[PDB]
RNA sequence: CCCCCCCCCCCCCCCCCCCCCCCCCCCCCCCCCCCCCCCCCCCCCCCCCCCCCCCCCCCCCCCCCCCCCC
């Protein structure tokens, strides 16, 4: 009654905090960035096939190609107010196309090239050069080239953005780590895809993905906001719902550990109600409240970096985190999952009593009634 | 109490996240698309009849040619209204009709066409000269044409688009595969149809539209909406009656799993109280309400790939999925459905219950009370 | 009471789904429909005893 | 008539703080079956029957109020 009243809520308290600042800061990003409009669309997206032509293709550029169909899908506009929105100072750089005249192997020739800042509109024409080399020892091989394997396919675009969602996927950590697990997964899910383009490398797109992200890490923000817009979307190609799904799939990044509370609580594990973990519980309500009342924009806070991602931890309940992980342990979920137990003793008997659980179902009978039941 | 209050809402943040994107993407289709007025319906259904009373004939247009009349349906303004809402930036081409003049078989002719960016006026009169074989060679055979028979039957703009619903139906898994289910069905629903039109090939007709969706997918939103407003209709006649109940056999295509959960709990099956169902239980509720919350829209959210349709995966669970599969198949209601259980051991003990359960059927006196029963 | 809550209805969602359509057909029945007045009616219902008497 | 005593208040101690601690880290697209609907029979009605009727004005007496004290 007297002291069961007192108590400081400090999650909530530091989220009206952080809410309610009455001042703002502003980054100046660099010197240029390039925002292409929906006009462009079209051209980036067959850029994009050149490269999934190409075989053994160079994807250093990919990474900064893909950003760039991103924002053409966003448009000029959409783009630029979401890089305000997020504070950064934007010099926007209008990407026109513009027809180049070079020789090659003597001939001069004509090229369809983009003004842009970050691209030179020589190692543009490069990607082109390269890619029709790919396409002549494609149409030779096959006599006449299918729809699905040219540079065309409305799919192109979208398909290099797949390997960046699940770039996305695994940006959690922060690090390279991900690369393995991204490639595993683009070589199941996108098995199909990357029997149509030679030139639809993983582990080389996927670098490049993550070289584009740390560089400019204002693109991450970018891209998650077009990622929701896509999402947004009413229908699409299979590709697109591919592209949704796995974006989809880093809603709640860096919050595995949240998850494996609502399932300890789900399954009754017992060291839930062990003196030291009921404890926590108080504060550990506090935080999945704040998660609750934070909703869908939550989900990302890790994989941008939303300072206000800190406040969801559960690493500062020891005692529960510990039963929570162990849980999770001793049900085959966790590994190679690289968080610890601040607490070996309550890991164990968790870990323990979880195992122990999937070994026998009880039938419960009272969540469905019935007023004759001969058995 | 302390640990059973701590959850996350995970299905219903998400839906959140995704209806409050505050950008909007925008696609560009292709450089045209005919939007064929309210003016040229009653043609584009004249071209329909061509073919249905052309014998073996050539159906790759058809799909096509069918997409049209849906069009001309809607009206160039509805029809555009769709395509905007549902984002893609839309070069609208309007369609009128002109008359043509060749010489085949070495006298000059007249023909009504359309001015069309899909259609050359050429392949056009072709399907009126393969009519006109068909045709004669008709009234050769009863000596006068009844006007079940003919072209001009009010029925054949819609007839055609029937096969297109039966393809919307069994559109849930992506391929061809439901091709054969799609002959079928258009056997025993539409013999009468296919009595009165030689040309109407069930095979032909479904690969055509199966092609015209898989490559202009966004003809497949055009379409569903299209249906939609058909089926809004007041009165109409038998053969729209059939197109609309057709097309509602797609609503809720893709989440059969949905509704064979439902069929589970009605039916009351033991591996429900499952410890380990159980668990999942707080979670497979989530997903129930926001499919209700959700409401009609939803249905089609499979068929047009909706993003938000990944969310309504009873996939997520599997010791539920495995046990409401079970119970579908000790019913006799699975197969050659290819969903597999992820926990063989719940499935089974499902299945066997199930199989036990249509044995007995135990009369429940308490639904209904009398005064004075004898008996 | 957990399972007996969850349900699906799917008979009003449909209504629901049809009822609020935001676009709409339009069906060209044929080259005319006549459509007689008020004042054509005595004529129309003398034609049809013409039928009858017959 | 009312009224009538007493009586300011105050008076000590005392800054506050001080530890530890970013966080994160696994897996995983989804989907996949079947299936239009409908179908019987059937107009409705059908009896009797106005209502009402008696009696009957109301009223009637007595009586200002007030009056001390403070």
């Amino acid at each position: 009654m007297a002291l069961s009243k007192v108590k400081l809520n400090d999650t909530l308290n530091k989220d009206q905090l952080l809410s309610s600042s009455k001042y703002t800061i502003q980054r100046s990003t660099g010197d240029s960035i390039d925002t292409p409009n929906y006009d462009v669309q079209k051209h980036i997206n067959k850029l994009c096939g050149m490269l999934l032509i190409t075989e053994d293709a160079n994807h250093k550029f990919t990474g900064l190609i893909g950003m760039l169909y991103a924002m053409s899908r966003l448009g000029r506009e959409d783009t630029i107010k979401i890089l305000r929105d997020a504070g950064y100072h934007v010099k926007a750089n209008g990407v026109d196309v513009t027809t180049h005249r070079q020789d090659i192997n003597g001939k001069e020739m004509k090229f369809e090239v983009l003004t842009l800042a970050s691209l030179t509109t020589e190692i543009q024409i490069n990607i082109e050069i390269e890619s029709r080399k790919s396409y002549k020892k494609m149409l030779k091989e096959m006599g006449e080239v299918a729809p699905e394997y040219r540079h065309d396919s409305p799919d192109c675009g979208m398909i290099i953005l797949c390997i960046a969602a699940l770039v996305i996927t695994k940006l959690a950590a922060g690090d390279r780590s991900g690369l393995t697990a991204v490639i595993r997964r683009a070589n199941n899910v996108l098995k199909n895809e990357m029997k149509r383009y030679k030139g639809l490398l993983p582990k080389d797109i996927a670098n490049s993905f993550y070289e584009v992200f740390e560089k400019h890490p204002h693109f991450i923000d970018v891209f998650v906001h077009f990622g929701i817009a896509q999402s947004s979307t009413r229908g699409g190609s299979r590709v697109e719902g591919i592209f949704a799904g796995l974006f989809m799939n880093a809603y709640g990044a860096g919050q595995v550990m949240l998850r494996w509370g609502v399932l300890a609580k789900s399954v009754k594990n017992i060291m839930l109600g062990h003196a030291s973990v009921q404890a926590e519980m108080e504060q550990v309500v506090e935080v999945y409240e704040y998660a609750q009342k934070l909703g869908g924009e939550a989900g990302f806070y890790h994989i941008l970096n939303n300072p206000k991602a800190s406040l969801l931890s559960l690493t500062q309940f020891p005692h529960f985190s510990s039963v929570v992980l162990g849980n999770a342990a001793g049900l085959g979920i966790m590994g190679e999952y690289r968080g610890t137990p601040r607490n070996q003793d309550l890991y164990d008997a968790a870990k323990a009593y979880a195992e122990q659980l999937k070994e026998n179902g009880v039938i419960n009978y009272s969540v469905l009634d019935l007023t004759a039941e001969e058995l």
